[PDB]
């Protein structure tokens, strides 16, 4: 399907346009479009947060298309913040885009922090290959309810992230139902200062 690589372009969202990017492996492509979410639009998350450049560089390693883009009213995207809600019909647009662009592609979503709510929710009403946490704000209320995650799910987080803290993420693991591949790393805080080489090479370890 014609769509330009490695540069942002705009589809139609809900309420606007979305700004989006999307990659294409170097080696063997596989039949797996990966969609991946940026964190707080409120706090600065783009599409361009390192973070989700990092799950965007582990998928593509593992040799998915990948798929980024900004929530409503972020970047070129249009509209305004719209409460947890409006964004999950963002990704859910994109994921639907996706499909119409690439229909034999099985399905990876993928976020960071608030970007890992809103895909752990699209994931939960539509099972997908697998679904890929980096310190998903658990203590959202929207988390509570995510206890049977049908889609499998890697959540990545640093022991010392002070944003979202360990504890809270290991006892919601430990509180739903479904299993989690739960990993930690050391000495690590919310934004993996310094440490996007091992957050990645730690993603496609546990993702091969
Ligand atoms: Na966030
Ligand atoms: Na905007």
């Amino acid at each position: 399907s014609y769509v330009m690589t490695n540069e942002d372009f705009l589809i139609q969202g809900p309420v606007g346009q979305l700004e989006v990017m999307i990659t294409r492996p170097k080696g063997i492509e596989k039949s797996v479009t990966g969609i991946i979410c940026h964190p707080h639009p409120l706090h600065g998350g783009t599409m361009n947060n390192k973070v989700v450049t990092t799950l965007a560089k582990a998928l593509d390693e593992l040799g998915l298309k990948t798929v980024r883009f900004n929530f409503r009213g972020v970047g070129k995207s249009q509209g305004r913040y719209d409460n947890g809600v409006g964004e999950v019909e963002d990704l859910k647009a994109v994921l639907r885009w996706v499909e119409h662009h690439w229909s034999q592609d099985d399905i990876w979503l993928a976020g960071f922090s608030f970007g890992a709510y809103i895909s752990a929710k699209v994931a939960y009403d539509q099972k997908v290959a697998q679904l890929i946490s980096v310190a998903p704000p658990v203590f959202y209320e929207g988390f509570a309810s995510l206890t049977q995650m049908a889609s499998p799910w890697l959540i990545v987080q640093g022991d010392q992230d002070e944003v979202v803290p360990f504890e809270q993420v290991k006892a919601f693991v430990n509180q739903i139902s479904s299993p989690v591949e739960f990993v930690v790393m050391s000495g690590a805080s919310h934004f993996f200062h310094g440490r996007l080489i091992e957050l990645r090479e730690l993603l496609v370890r546990n993702l091969a």
